[PDB]
């Protein structure tokens, strides 16, 4: 027989090769016997990352006996939202997209994430550009979920390791306003900039617009810009390295390489250690009620992920080792 587990994914709309992780995983549960001797199965929901199609989704599985957990969504405006009815339902659900430190913030018991959070990303990078020196810094945010979270978090963290935020801001309305603002951030003295804008929704112009206008100081960013040489430079907190000495990370990404002729991305990454934790959970606990479930997974690690160690605190958080910090360097990331 079987057990299913639930994803959640705008599946149709995206080539991230998430779905690809997955499918190696399962491949590798089942040849080994798979989960309590059943078949390992997956359930595929599109939710073309609308939060309607999402929220329904979310109930189909809520109300299906059959399903173990559910992996998704993608979006953390559809996950937040989401975890309400997952956790209301007894149902685990194991997000390996969605960064908003919020997700874990609401006292729900059956919410997880296998990837670092915004937040846990900002704090890494405020370490790192401290550790290298830099002292007074300038960010570019948005005024929306993602790019104020971003930036609230990395301007807390960076305060925290010395470095003083000397100027922040939303927006210019042209090249001679990036002008005047470079003016001043040469008097205050700037050496970084912290891009909490999305690469496709700002930050890439922002990009251009930066290179256009003469300013030399080093760019950071954040997860969304791990998905057009002029970025040189540019240092990304994400997760996921393909060059981790450890044979688990190695197999895996031979493994990867041989199937599909391509190295794997981070969300494939993140797609295969999600399946791979939540099957080793499940073989220890009573499939009977699905509830159990989720104080397994706090109990599971560490457990040895192809990112790295995972392991879950009480909000549902990742709290291993698995930030990884990417510099741009002829075209493709380099790892430090
Ligand atoms: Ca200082």
């Amino acid at each position: 027989e079987e057990i299913f587990i639930g994803v959640a994914w705008p599946f149709a709309s995206l080539d991230d090769l998430f779905a690809e992780g997955l499918e190696l995983a399962v491949q590798e549960i089942n040849e080994q016997g798979g989960v309590q001797g059943r078949k390992l199965s997956l359930v595929k929901a599109d939710d073309e990352a609308e939060l309607e199609k999402g929220l329904a989704i979310a109930q189909a599985f809520a109300d299906n006996a059959g399903i173990q957990a559910v992996i998704g969504h993608r979006n953390s405006f559809i996950s937040i939202p989401a975890a309400s009815i997952y956790d209301q339902a007894g149902l685990v659900m194991l997000s390996p997209a969605s960064t908003s430190p919020d997700l874990t913030d609401h006292g729900y018991i059956h919410v997880f994430r296998n990837i670092p959070s915004d937040q846990e990303i900002a704090r890494q990078l405020a370490i790192y550009l401290a550790e290298q020196g830099h002292e007074r810094m300038v960010i570019y945010y948005t005024d929306d979920s993602y790019g104020n979270g971003l930036a609230n978090a990395f301007e807390d963290y960076a305060r925290a390791q010395g470095i003083t935020i000397v100027d922040r801001f939303n927006y210019y309305g042209n090249l001679k306003d990036l002008e005047r603002l470079y003016d001043k951030w040469q008097a205050f003295g700037m050496d970084g900039i912290f891009i909490a804008k999305t690469a496709t929704g700002g930050g890439t112009e922002f990009l251009v617009d930066a290179k256009s206008v003469g300013i030399e100081v080093p760019l950071i960013a954040g997860n969304s810009w791990d998905a057009g040489m002029t970025a040189e430079g540019l240092l990304v907190g994400s997760f996921f390295n393909p060059q981790r000495p450890d044979s688990r990370t190695q197999d895996f990404v031979e493994a990867f390489r041989r199937e599909y002729g391509q190295p794997p991305t981070s969300y494939a990454a993140a797609g295969y250690d999600a399946v791979i934790l939540l099957a080793e959970a499940l073989e220890k606990s009573d499939l009977t009620h699905p509830a159990t479930l989720a104080q397994g997974l706090r109990d599971l690690g560490p457990w040895e992920g192809v990112m790295g160690m995972h392991r879950f605190d009480g909000r549902g958080d990742d709290i291993g080792d698995l930030v990884v910090l990417k510099k741009m360097k002829d075209g493709r990331f380099e790892y430090l």
